């Protein structure tokens, strides 16, 4: 209803941004050949539009898809189907490839993990590969893509030698790689949490356990498709040159499996955290209940006799007598002493 | 859940909705549009033979004679019409030579008392018509009606199969709304489960589980109905409508992701609460334990010196018990010190 | 009684089930123009119907008479493995295919409410030429409505052939399951009500019985779904454009049941964890009462037991305005132990 | 006595018996056809070597494969691969069916169950179908094949009319039949066990349920390859006479499924047995609390007032107007009785 | 508990970077052999092994200490190994695999070492490349399971000397897969000891060990599953692996691996209940602690109140004055104590 999960009743072609980031808008362009390169930014689309006809590889990054107007304008110019456009704009959706005639279309998820308050956020990056362009579409400023920029700029690696497909591999290889980062953060979280779980009895322990479990589920929900998307890229290939670029997506495929597995491992672990915790607590109850028993179980028989020697009659034998009070205190010290002897097994 | 012993062709509305019956009909082509309502079935019949798209919506299928009649007129096999009127059944598609047959489920989720309801929606695509069969009045189809009416979208331009698409599409899109609500209820529940120790909570928890089960049982085959429509297409215009069906599938893959997601999420809730309440039990134990461990030994010396004995001064010595009182105070001091490793 | 008949050759004919009670053969030969039906204990009398040109339903009941299964089978030309398959009632439902005939094993269920339990009886069907052969363990069945349909000519059955009678028999036999499931659905409803609102061990027990019975149900129903999958997708002596879509309809109910049998499994599966939580909570709130009485009364008996001391020259007895204030302070700490207790109780 | 799971360092054909039984060695032969049959035992492997070339089905039962010379001889004569000989000797393994050029190889297990102290042992059985011979290999004297022996002697059934592949069939069907016996015993154990769990709270119970869980896991591991074992015997069939022996293989294969389902039915039943125990313990903990609390909650407050009225004070007596003792005992009984009243709901 | 080696990022596709924890050893071994004779040697000079690319006879070249990525790059370029394959030899956090190429088979496998006492398992990654007449082996660290295979080559044991490079690769992976037998045995011992502990030893360190075992099992499954797939691909495809000879051998290894994997899922099946068996014991001791607490509580508290109503200072109240009251109250108190014990004769 409000800013989550619903644009409803709108026709099949409606361009609407569903995410939260309306802040920034910036349009980056990097063109390159083996010979030379150029880069620029701008806030005007009419400058970048002519690159669709380029003979040389081009990476056009639109940050600020919160502007539906520029997404549309570009979609139209490169001839992107309106359903596809709409997918780019609706950022709540699963990861996918859709191959078309003159183009490939890809929807990926970048993540961010804040430790301290433990939570994750996800930005949607959409890539379109057509002709010589990779069109990028982001929500906000910030991204994992920088090493690629450096690779182009400082001529490191093979990127300069290759055409646009290997560039889509470059952007996808970065995006996938940052998941390892997120995963390191998360195993750190796991270790911390199992320490806390066996050794540190509070309820905030439970709260954090649960938080990690959800963060893990959302992680997987985005992850398994992400694996299939790479899986598809590997087995089909309409404009992705074979004998050059194929083993490159394939290495991103092995990554997305190594990752898909790692979150599984994570899951099987975190599931039994809470069991370990129940085992910590009901074991802590056991030791308390043992203390209260020996405390109660010594003083309960004693307070009884001390109460039968405080009873008022007349006619009573042992009150006058006497020799009693030392013999009574004797029997008391004796019975509590055989209690403590009886407890040489327990605690 | 039982109509038994009846012949294969027997029309029995098996639903719980007995109240309303209505017939809505919209005939459109590119240049013009015409809509009407009625309770008279024959009046909507001549539309079987037209060369333009028409949406014929029969609400209140508890009236069987209408279903029989319309069926016989459009030439639909009695096994289908029975299927239409038996509303406990899974979403499927049957592909036929002169038509397609589709059963789907709309859901409804009441907050306050938290519960869900289902309507069964049937669709026949034949020649130039979409035949829609609803159990009761009101639907998620209002934006579609508004679209045909107001020439929004491409819908006016298009044909009967694309009308189908818009109908099913609207249906599927509503689940999004339902998911948002379930999400909210889940938020509330987990808040309460870690912070609010009550049995009404375990109930609400189990009910949410049960609901997620019913929802899953519907959602999963729904994924499959679109799976065919996208992949099969005998009288469905290819180059035009196949990509659009492909969308509704995408979404219905999504809805099924979110639902497993919820099941995974809720499935650990009862272990939270168990872990939470097993802790609060432990931390009230401590309180009862300290209260028992100081005040039990103390009440013990109070009982010695209340004993009535002919021997034993105190009696005399007349100091008190500053010293009884002081030994109490000192052993209490050390008990509490001992409990500086605890509460 | 029992689960092993062993050391025996593959052909050997043995009834493994528990009911030796009844024996009866019922025959209905019916055509478009007319119909006739009779019963008997005499086997040579039904044999000639092999060559009848019209639909016959031979329901042989009391398979515990092995010699009749032998007779009829050898006569109609049914293999020895199929005959033994008819006499062994411990087995999974299956469909096997052959030249002149189709072999079918199904299960009818009876669930007693009150004392909650289920028993099964096995029906074997053989469709051969114009005859459909039926085999039961004991008197009574789910098939009366198709009998009624044949006697009174209701619906399309009189027009059509023998494999349509297969269709109808099976359909009836599948439809039973719906009512079964309704019953089991009731059991589940009461059982969960009890589980959250009613902490006893008998409810542990019934939860277990329900889980078990549900297991049995899944185990019968799942191959049963695979049965009508095969009758729908294969079809050699089954008239296609006429019967095959009637076949698909049972195929569809067979599926609906299976999903429902799952829903019940998934729901039963949690019913223990809801019980554990109610008991724990119940265990908690039982503990809280113990403490609050202790923590207000235990320190109370202590300061109330100081002034029961027989020491002379307390002096503190000297306050003898005294006791009401001595009573007061008690209540005060008592109250402040209660005033410890009006948050979190 | 049962060499552990490893013989390593050894090259691939190394023929080593890894089991515990060295005790007996015997060889039994039955040559038969429609007309007649001859049967004999022996310790001499030379006299059973000629039967490889038999026109008519022979059954060679070698018992005592600890004698590895024998297995080597026989193996080399009938043309069996060193890897399969090795497989006949190493008894820690899964069942399999390997189809070769001139012969069929099966390994299968023959279980034995001890009730009382509950545990299961398994002898290996190896079967090689070659030409007209069934080669059969056993660790120890005693087996399940005695009634197939009897059908060969007393000419019961159709076995004499039929061939070597039918011999194979009979043997496998006796194996498979025995797992029913086994399952019956496990069902008995299961019933006693669940009954003891729900009505009988002791620890040797958990010990037993666990024993069973494990035993069923073992039985699963032996049976599931087996289901696939007779699956591949049913669906393939190069030298297995089709129109004769095939519907008989499918018969064993139906059995094999009932056995597995009977296993899976058991598993899902046992995995609930511990949760039954869990819920019985936690109701006992509750029911003990209940008893502690009604005693604590009626008497501790009644002790508080008896209590103030025993105090010896300067203004003592506070009351001493004789009314007025029994009024206190009255209000004692009244607050106790209304404690019971308040407990007339649950406890 | 800090930044772990996982991410090699910002780095190009071909980047050769060792991600392991072993920097210690470096050694290059060679055995070359034929039916007539063989030569074995070590060296740190890579250029001396290189000519073996062109040998007619099978040559196993073991390169221990892949941390030196110049050696790894050398042998790679010289053998025409594609940079991505090279990089995989170098990156050790990754699942076992086969990849087949025009001129070589790349394989990734894993050796596991378990230590008892403090219970923990380390792995080492092994790479193998079937290329022409060579198998290139790459190890992180000295020591390995391939000793008997060397021993066979040296002293002419088995058939290995007659067969070729493909059978040499069979021999290597067979010794590898065969290690997992030992490993599963050790994990079994720990399992028995640990379930005994779970029932009969109520300590928190027991819990620590149960969870530790569980984690070890998961890391062990994660590797062990595709290990199965690696041998399956190897059985069923076979481009330069001589078929009618070497395929059955590869099949055998596949078999043990199916066994290996089955076992691993059985251990998992057991350790998953191991913690519920603990929590059963614990609740049960406390259960039988609370009993003790409650039966001591319920006999004396009705007794301490009977002792309360007695003194208790009031007038009238015989009771006190008729004598006989004290002993008769020892009788009542006593008898009610004995009927509490009698009611508790359904308990202990
Ligand atoms: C030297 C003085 C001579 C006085 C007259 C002698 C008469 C002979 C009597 C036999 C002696 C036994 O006397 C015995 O004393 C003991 C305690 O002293 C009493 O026992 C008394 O105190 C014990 C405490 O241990 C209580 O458990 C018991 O309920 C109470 O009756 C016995 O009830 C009485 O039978
Ligand atoms: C007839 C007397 C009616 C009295 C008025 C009601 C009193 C009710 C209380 O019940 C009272 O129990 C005590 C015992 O504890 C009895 O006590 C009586 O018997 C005991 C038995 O050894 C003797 O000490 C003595 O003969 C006498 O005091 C009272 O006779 C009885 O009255
Ligand atoms: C002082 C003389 C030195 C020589 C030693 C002998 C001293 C006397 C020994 C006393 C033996 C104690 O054994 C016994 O104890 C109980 C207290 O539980 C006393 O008192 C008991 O009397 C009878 C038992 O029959 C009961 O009615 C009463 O309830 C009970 O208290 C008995 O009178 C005494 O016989
Ligand atoms: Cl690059
Ligand atoms: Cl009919
Ligand atoms: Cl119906
Ligand atoms: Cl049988
Ligand atoms: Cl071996
Ligand atoms: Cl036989
Ligand atoms: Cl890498
Ligand atoms: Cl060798
Ligand atoms: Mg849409
Ligand atoms: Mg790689
Ligand atoms: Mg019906
Ligand atoms: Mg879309
Ligand atoms: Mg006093
Ligand atoms: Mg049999
Ligand atoms: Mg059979
Ligand atoms: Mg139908
Ligand atoms: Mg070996
Ligand atoms: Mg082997
Ligand atoms: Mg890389």
């Amino acid at each position: 209803e409000k800013r989550l999960s619903a644009k409803k009743g709108l026709p099949p072609g409606t361009l609407v941004y569903t995410g939260k980031y309306r802040e920034d808008f910036e349009i980056e362009v990097m063109n390159y050949s083996i010979e030379e390169f150029r880069e620029f930014k701008t806030t005007d689309v009419e400058s970048v539009l002519p690159f669709r006809d380029s003979s040389t590889p081009t990476w056009i990054n639109i940050t600020g898809i919160h502007r539906t107007d520029v997404v549309q304008r570009v979609g139209e110019f490169f001839g992107i189907h309106p359903l596809v456009l709409e997918d780019i704009l609706n950022v709540h959706q699963r990861p996918k490839v859709e191959f078309f005639e003159n183009y490939v279309f890809i929807v990926l998820k970048m993540f961010t993990y804040d430790k301290n308050l433990h939570e994750l956020e996800s930005e949607q990056v959409s890539l379109i590969l057509t002709k010589n362009c990779v069109l990028m579409f982001q929500e906000k400023i910030g991204d994992v893509f920088d090493p690629v920029r450096e690779r182009i700029r400082y001529n490191r690696g093979i990127i300069r030698k290759k055409r646009a497909d290997y560039l889509l591999y470059s952007l996808i290889d970065a995006l996938v790689d940052d998941y390892f980062v997120l995963l390191e953060k998360i195993d750190d979280e796991i270790d911390v949490l199992e320490e806390e779980v066996l050794e540190r009895p509070e309820k905030e322990t439970v709260q954090r356990t649960h938080q990690l479990k959800r963060n893990l589920v959302e992680l997987r929900k985005t992850i398994w498709p992400l694996r299939e998307v790479l899986s598809s890229l590997y087995r089909d290939v309409p404009p992705l040159i074979e004998k050059e670029t194929v083993p490159y997506f394939r290495d991103v495929y092995d990554h997305t499996i190594q990752i898909a597995d790692t979150v599984e491992t994570f899951r099987d672990i975190v599931s039994g955290l809470l069991d370990v915790y129940l085992s910590s607590v009901s074991n802590k109850t056991n030791e308390v209940m043992k203390v209260l028993t020996i405390i109660a179980t010594i003083f309960m028989p004693l307070t009884f006799i001390a109460g039968i020697y405080g009873m008022n009659f007349e006619y009573m034998p042992e009150l006058r007598w006497k020799w009693g009070y030392p013999v009574v205190l004797a029997v008391m010290g004796v019975i509590a002493v055989i209690m403590v002897v009886y407890f040489k097994k327990k605690k």
